[PDB]
């Protein structure tokens, strides 16, 4: 439960930075998938409309790539 | 502090989805910036290497766009 958007990140960061490199630092990064977010997903945008960017869409667009948590390209960076 | 990457998201989502649409639902979304993440930032990738994708890089690549928190394109979607 984040109090704000910018403040959310502060909390977010500590939480994510540790979570994703946890998988990479552990052994490897997908690298290909993250490009995918920075590529474009019909979700991250459809997200704009569905709540903080409908996580299933945006952070999922991101998780499916850089936010990192793509069970499809992982086996490395989750 | 997230226990895992996938589990992180569960927590994340509730936290973000509320934070970003908080700004949009409030009045408007940048829309242009979010495309920016789904576009490509030298950060989100440089992030892959600097911790869960160095928030200042990835979620900042995302915040500077879809994760949402771009004080540059905001005035709407933070």
């Amino acid at each position: 439960d984040q109090p704000s958007v910018g403040d959310a990140f502060d909390k977010y960061n500590e939480a994510v930075r540790v979570f994703t490199q946890l998988s990479s630092a552990a052994n490897c990064d997908w690298a290909a998938c993250l490009s995918s977010l920075s590529a474009s997903s019909a979700a991250c945008i459809a997200a704009v409309g569905e709540l903080g960017l409908d996580v299933p869409l945006d952070l999922a667009c991101a998780a499916t790539a850089t936010s990192s948590a793509t069970e499809a390209c992982k086996g490395c960076l989750w």
